[PDB]
């Protein structure tokens, strides 16, 4: 209850539309400015990335040297479009399907269906999502689901680990703010997370992940 006000409280500070949703494997949970944004449907933008490099590595059409080489190039972070179009559309259309990813519909040769729509996906979608991730619990190789796992690590406090992809829809209107992840404690225990926010153009780039923080320590959860 306490630390549930408390959340709530950081939230006055700032006049975004948001919602922070919070997923422990049982409980969803959700705080925020606007509490409707946890059921709406976005663009993932580069959130993508995650179910991108899943589907690319289990049907062969790249390894994770060759991702985590182009991830680390001088250079936040895209999603790799050549890997995109390697999976092709008739294969990324059948492997979202599968895995049961946002909506599912990605169009007919659209390009980067991410940015663009139609593709979409709820934040309570996407805190589940990266939970499975994180548990081994989608229908990929447990190796995959390992190496996407470390492309997204950020940090460690003492061996609690976080990990997180951001996202930036710009092409929509109003825009999206993603910060999408997870912590895994020391113990075993995964809390996923996930961010959504109204941007604007101009906003600070680095609000959503400090924001993201900011809860996850008032959470008790992860400290920064």
């Amino acid at each position: 209850s306490i630390i549930d006000q408390n959340v709530q409280a950081l939230f006055n500070e700032i006049s975004a539309d948001a919602v922070f949703v919070t997923y422990d494997g049982q409980n969803i949970k959700k705080y925020g400015t606007h509490l409707d944004r946890a059921k709406t449907a976005y663009i993932p933008a580069s959130t993508f990335k995650i179910a991108n490099a899943l589907i690319g590595l289990e049907n062969h059409k790249a390894t994770s040297t060759e991702i985590f080489k182009w991830d680390g190039k001088p250079r936040t972070v895209p999603v790799y479009q050549e890997l995109a179009r390697r999976i092709g559309p008739s294969l990324m259309q059948s492997e979202l399907q599968r895995i049961g990813y946002g909506n599912m519909q990605i169009g007919t040769e659209v390009d980067q269906f991410w940015l663009k729509g139609p593709l979409t996906i709820t934040p309570i979608q996407e805190v589940k999502f990266v939970y499975d991730l994180a548990q081994g619990q989608l229908p990929f190789k447990p190796e995959v689901q390992q190496q996407v796992k470390e492309m997204l690590y950020v940090e460690r406090r003492g061996e609690n680990r976080l990990y997180a992809k951001s996202g930036w829809g710009m092409a929509v209107d109003p825009q999206v703010g993603w910060y999408v992840g997870f912590v895994e404690k020391a113990d075993g225990q995964v809390v996923a997370f996930a961010l959504n926010m109204q941007m604007k153009a101009g906003d600070d780039i680095a609000l959503r992940k400090q924001l993201s923080l900011d809860v996850l320590d008032k959470l008790g959860v992860f400290h920064y």
